[PDB]
């Protein structure tokens, strides 16, 4: 670590603190993670792990019980840049490309067998070329998803995916296209879909959006470990009232990457073949560093 001079504090991650910093060997410019050989050997498969719209991970620094990742650095999140676009909303070809990029990394990670499980706008991040990246893919499986961050500040649960709050412990690769649907959503409507402050208060926010599952929609639900007969049953609200403007073909896509059944839901390859796709283009995000 004496190879790193800190620029500055970006910010407090769920495993550590996250720094600017510069490699003094290579005059590179970084971003540093402060974080057992089960977690150096996935950690150290990541490194391979190589996509355009995924954060590059540099290198994996394992010192006096501390392990620190040193990742590309890049200039702004999502979270960040849907606040500051608050006012007039990402233009709709942006989101568009932005979601495309995002569907192309995940395609990719999922044909590794690799999962993100915690997707959600605070870890994609963006360029002055119009790249959007994901950032923290793997470090979940490596690490655990705490209630809590090393802050104590709240894990999220926004983005959650509706088996993993039912209590399902093997979770598949559709856990990242609910996260990245609701991240979808909130883009062109500028609110969180689902911005739930308890696991029921999630549960139930989903439920009352797209109705209560049930046997028909999602076999074998009533099975599973934190379903309960006693839930309420609601009814489900149509897309077109859920998130306007959206054009017909982002509700259905949508409505794909927000079905419960984890194997009904679309896939990430598949979402890139959408008709919502057919004019996709790649505009330079107005950004002012
Ligand atoms: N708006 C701003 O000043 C602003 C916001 C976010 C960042 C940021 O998190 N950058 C990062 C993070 C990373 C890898 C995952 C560790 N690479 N790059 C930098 C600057």
């Amino acid at each position: 670590m004496e190879n790193f001079q800190k620029v500055e504090k970006i910010g407090e991650g769920t495993y550590g603190v996250v720094y600017k910093a510069r490699n003094k060997l290579t005059g590179e410019v970084v971003a540093l993670k402060k974080i057992p050989s089960t977690a150096i050997r996935e950690i150290s498969l990541l490194k391979e792990l190589n996509h355009p719209n995924i954060v590059k991970l540099l290198d994996v620094i394992h010192t006096e019980n501390k392990l620190y990742l040193v990742f590309e650095f890049l200039h702004q999140d999502l979270k960040k840049f849907m606040d500051a676009s608050a006012l007039t909303g990402i233009p709709l070809p942006l989101i568009k490309s932005y979601l495309f990029q995002l569907l192309q990394g995940l395609a990719f990670c999922h044909s590794h067998r690799v999962l993100h499980r915690d997707l959600k706008p605070q870890n994609l991040l963006i360029n002055t070329e119009g790249a959007i990246k994901l950032a923290d893919f793997g470090l979940a499986r490596a690490f655990g998803v705490p209630v809590r961050t090393y802050t104590h500040e709240v894990v999220t649960l926004w983005y959650r995916a509706p088996e993993i709050l039912l209590g399902c412990k093997y979770y598949s690769t559709a856990v990242d296209i609910w996260s990245l649907g609701c991240i979808f959503a909130e883009m062109v409507t500028r609110r969180a879909l689902f911005p739930g402050d308890s696991e029921i208060d999630q549960l139930f926010r989903i439920f009352r959006t797209l109705g209560t599952p049930d046997e028909v929609v999602w076999p074998g639900v009533t099975s599973m470990p934190d379903y309960k007969p006693s839930f309420p049953k609601w009814a489900r609200q149509d897309f077109s009232k859920v998130v306007p403007p959206l054009d017909e073909d982002g509700r259905s896509l949508l409505s794909q990457m927000l079905h419960y059944d984890p194997n009904k839901r679309i896939s990430a390859k598949a979402a890139l073949a959408h008709p919502f796709f057919q004019d996709v283009t790649k505009p330079v995000p107005h950004l002012r560093l």
